[PDB]
C-alpha cells in the first residue's frame, strides 16, 4: 500500500529558507494524512469499481484526487528541495534558455503565476513530450499536474510557509529557488526526454 | 458490465411532446455511447487502481463522471417518462404541498431553474433523507446530484429537444410535465423514505 | 471607496481561542490587502463596463470575486466573533431546533462540512428567505455565499488558524463556537426575516 | 450597446457543410439572444458597480461571462467561415509548420480535442504573444480563451450541428475545415503579431 516516503534530508536542513517546524508538520502531519486517507479511499474505490457500484465510485473521486494528488505532489516536492541543490545540467539550462530566454525569466514567470494562485495550490515547471517544450502552470488544491511531466513544484498552500513567512507568500516563492534541487530536477528532465 | 436498458415504451409513444426521432437518437446513439464508453473507462480505471497507478486513475475521473453520469441520468430519465404517467401518490403530493406549497409552485420553480441552465445539463427534483425534505437543483453536463436521491429529471442538453423544439427550450421544459411518470416518481419517493 | 472596518474588539480579546498574532495579521494584512486590491479592480471594472470593453470586463471578474468576496466575508466574520457573545435569541434558537433538531446538531453538522473543505474556504450558517429555513453550506476560496442570507461564517483558510492550531483544523472549528457572537448572529437573523 | 453583427454571407452560403436552417437559427436566435441578454446584464452590472453593491456585482459574473462570451465567440465564428476561404498566408502556414509540423497535424489535433469536448463548448486555434507560438485549446460553454489571441474557433455546442449531423459530431468537425476562412484567420494572425 502507499507509504510516507522518508525525506532525503533532516528536518532543519533547509533553514533558513524553510523552518524545521514547517518541514516536520508538512511531512509528519500533512503528507502522512494524505497517505492514510488515500489508502482508505483507494481500497474503497477498488471495491466499488470491481462490483460496478457506480454512484459510489463517482462519489469517491474527489477524495481520491485530493489525497492521491497530495501524495503525488508532496513526494515530488521533497525530492525537489536540497540544502545544496547544485545547478541545472547543461542540457536543462540550454532548454530553459530556448523556451524562456533565461533562468531569470523562468524564475520570474513561474514565481509570478505561483504567487497569484487564489486560495490553495501549486506552481509547476514541467516538460511536454508531445510539443517537446518546457511549460509552466499552476494547479488548484492538490489537482495533479496534467499534460506534462512534472520537474519542479512549488507548494503555495498556506501550510507550506505561514509559520515562517506569515502572509508574505512572495518572499517564500522567491526564496525557494535558493533550495531548488537542480540535480533532481535535471534527472526528471532527462527521464521525461527519453 | 453495464448495458443499455430497453425503453419501457416504443420510440413514438411520447409524441407529440417528444418526437420519435429524438427518442431513437437519444437512446440508441447517445445513451448507448455513454454505456460503451463507461465500460471502457471502468476497465481502464480498474487496471490503474490494480497497478497502483495513481496519476492514471485520477486522470480517468472526468471520463468516468461524464459517461457514468450519462448512464445513470438517462437510465432514470426513461423510467421518469410515460404517456400514461398518472398522478402523484397521496404521500408525494402531500410532501410537494408541504415543501413547495403546491404542485404548480414546484413545476414553475423547477422549470425556471432548468430553463436557466447555461450550456448542457439537467434539472432535478430530489429527496434529501437527512432533512426529510424535497429539493430542486440543476446539474451541469452529467454531474452527480449530490446529497439528495433523484426522483424526477429533465434533460436540457440540446440533443434532448433541438430536432423538435429548435432553440425554444422553454416550450420543451413546460411540455415535459405532461409525460412525467408520476407512478415511477412516487415509487422513487417511497423508496427514498425507507 | 471600500475601507477596512475597525474590529469591534482589541486584537487579543478572543484569546485563547484565536491569538493576537492571528487577529492582527488577519485584519491588518489579509483583509487590508483584499480592500486595497478590490478598490483597484472595482475602478477598472467600472471603466471597462462603461466603455463596453467586454473582454477586459470578463477578465476582471475572478479578481473582483476573490477580493470582493474577501472583503464581504471578513467584514461579516469580525462582527460574528466576541469575547462574550451571549446566547441565541429565543426566536433564533426556536428556528435552529425546528430546522436542525438542536443547537448541538447544527454545530456538529456545520463543523463537519467546514472541516471537510478541500483547500481554502468558508463554512456558513445562512437563512433562505424563499423557503424560510436555515441552511448550512461551504464556499471555496472567497466565493460569496449565494442563495441565502449569511448569519455566521467560519473561515477555514489556513491563515485563519495555522499559527495557533497548526494542522489541527478540527480543533479550531470546534473551538470557534466558544466565541460565536450570538447577539450579532441573532440580529442578522432578525434582519433576514423581515 | 452591443449589436448583432450581420453575417458576411447569406444563410445558405455554407451548404452542404452547414445547413441554411442551422445558420438562420444560430445567428437570428442564439446569437441574438446572447446580445439581448448581454445588454441587460451589462446594465445591471453597471448599476451594481455604481451603487457599490458588491454582492450583486459578483452575482452577475456568471451571466456576463456566458452571454458576453457567447457574443464574442459567435462574432468571431461568423468571420472565420467562408465558402471561398482561400489558403493560409505564407507567414501563417510557415508558423503552423513550425509549431505543429504540418497543417494536417494541426487539423487532426484540433479536431480531436474539439470532438472530445464533454458537453457544450468550443475548440480554438490561438496565438500566444508572450511565447510567440500557436496553440490549441478547448473551452467549456462560452468560457474565455485565456492567455492567447483567438484565430479560428469551432463551435461544438449541439445547436451548431445537430439538425444536420445529429449525434455525429465528428463528421461536422472534420467537415468545417472545408469552410475555414483562411483570409480572416491569416488577418487575425497578422494582427496578433503586431
Ligand atoms: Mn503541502
Ligand atoms: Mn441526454
Ligand atoms: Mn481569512
Ligand atoms: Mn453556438
Amino acid at each position: 500500500k502507499h507509504t510516507l516516503p522518508d525525506l532525503p534530508f533532516d528536518y532543519a536542513d533547509l533553514e533558513p529558507v524553510i523552518s524545521h517546524e514547517i518541514m516536520q508538520l508538512h511531512h509528519q502531519k500533512h503528507h502522512a494524512t494524505y497517505v492514510n486517507n488515500l489508502n482508505q479511499i483507494e481500497e474503497k474505490l477498488h471495491e466499488a469499481v470491481s462490483k460496478g457500484n457506480l454512484k459510489e465510485a463517482i462519489a469517491l473521486q474527489p477524495a481520491l484526487k485530493f489525497n492521491g494528488g497530495g501524495h503525488i505532489n508532496h513526494s515530488i516536492f521533497w525530492t525537489n528541495l536540497a540544502k545544496d541543490g547544485g545547478e541545472p545540467s547543461k542540457e536543462l539550462m540550454d532548454t530553459i534558455k530556448r523556451d524562456f530566454g533565461s533562468l531569470d525569466n523562468l524564475q520570474k514567470r513561474l514565481s509570478d503565476i505561483t504567487i497569484a494562485v487564489q486560495g490553495s495550490g501549486w506552481g509547476w515547471l514541467g516538460y511536454c513530450k508531445k510539443d517537446k517544450i518546457l511549460k509552466i502552470a499552476t494547479c488548484a488544491n492538490h489537482d495533479p499536474l496534467e499534460g506534462m511531466v512534472p520537474l519542479f513544484g512549488i507548494d503555495v498552500w498556506e501550510h507550506a510557509y505561514y509559520l515562517q513567512y506569515k502572509n508574505v507568500r512572495p518572499d517564500y516563492v522567491h526564496a525557494i529557488w535558493k533550495i531548488a534541487n537542480w540535480k533532481n530536477i535535471s534527472e526528471r528532465f532527462a527521464n521525461a526526454r527519453q
